[PDB]
Parts: C-alpha cells; sequence; structure tokens
C-alpha cells in the first residue's frame, strides 16, 4: 500500500495542501476518484466555473467518493493564496512549479479551466474532459465519465 500509481503524478511533492495544512499524504486518497483541476484566478471562465464545481463537489464528493486537487496556473504566490482560499478541496503546493509543468504537459492541457479524472489506486486515467460533464451531468448520473473523448 504505497499508492505507487498515484505517486507517478508527483515527482517533486510528497504531501499536498488542504486549506492551511500541508500534511495531506497520498494514502488518504485510497479508493477514490481524484480530479486535477487546472485553473487560475486571472482566467475569467475559471472564475465562473469554480463555483459550479464547488456546487458539484458539495452534492457528490461524499456519495461518489472523489476529491479535487487544484493545479494552479496562477502568476504569483499571492494570487494562488487568495484563489485557493475560496476552495474546499486540495492543492498541489504553489512552490512546486515544475510539478505543475509535469502534469500540464502530461495531460496535454493547453487551456483552462480543465478537469482531469484519475483512479487513485491504479493511477489510471478516466478522462481529460470532465469539465464538460460537470456542466452537462450535474446529477452525476454517468460519473466519472470515462472516455468523454469518444464524442464527435
Amino acid at each position: 500500500p504505497h499508492m505507487s500509481g498515484l505517486k507517478k503524478f508527483f515527482p517533486y511533492s510528497t504531501n499536498v495542501l488542504k486549506g492551511a495544512a500541508a500534511d495531506i499524504a497520498l494514502p488518504s486518497l485510497a479508493g477514490k476518484t481524484v480530479f486535477f483541476y487546472f485553473s487560475a484566478s486571472w482566467c475569467p471562465p475559471c472564475r465562473a466555473f469554480t463555483p459550479q464545481l464547488i456546487d458539484f463537489y458539495k452534492a457528490h464528493a461524499e456519495k461518489k467518493n472523489f476529491e479535487v486537487m487544484l493545479i494552479s496556473w496562477d502568476e504569483s504566490a499571492e494570487d494562488f493564496k487568495d484563489y485557493y482560499a475560496k476552495m474546499p478541496w486540495l492543492a498541489l503546493p504553489f512552490e512546486d512549479r515544475k510539478g505543475m509543468e509535469f502534469l500540464t504537459t502530461g495531460f496535454d492541457v493547453k487551456s483552462i479551466p480543465t478537469l482531469v479524472g484519475v483512479e487513485a489506486d491504479s493511477g489510471n486515467i478516466i478522462t481529460t474532459q470532465a469539465r464538460t460533464m460537470v456542466v452537462k451531468d450535474p446529477e452525476a448520473k454517468d460519473f466519472p465519465w470515462p472516455n468523454v473523448e469518444a464524442k464527435k
């Protein structure tokens, strides 16, 4: 039980953030779906999608057993702090900029907001197009939406 699969996403961080605390370690995510949320406070559609994702999180995070982790494209530590403060979920520490770069290129993230779903235990990927489905399927009927990419 080393969470080997999930660890593959974090070459430069051990623990991640949960509010003011930065002692959250990967095993705490065992058995869950984890969403990487690529976002920034300078991005208008991000600023509007964030409250939508929070509504979805309030409704389904417990019953559908998932967690969200911010991967920030913010310009400064100050901007990161103010923006992440509005969020109830986890964050990759802002100081790990190279880790943010690793994930951004790994998933071919070219614009934000983007929401990518992964399985914590196996480390497998479900979809990179979860943003679309938070909006289209607010009741989470088809969650966690594998292969949204199949769509025309």
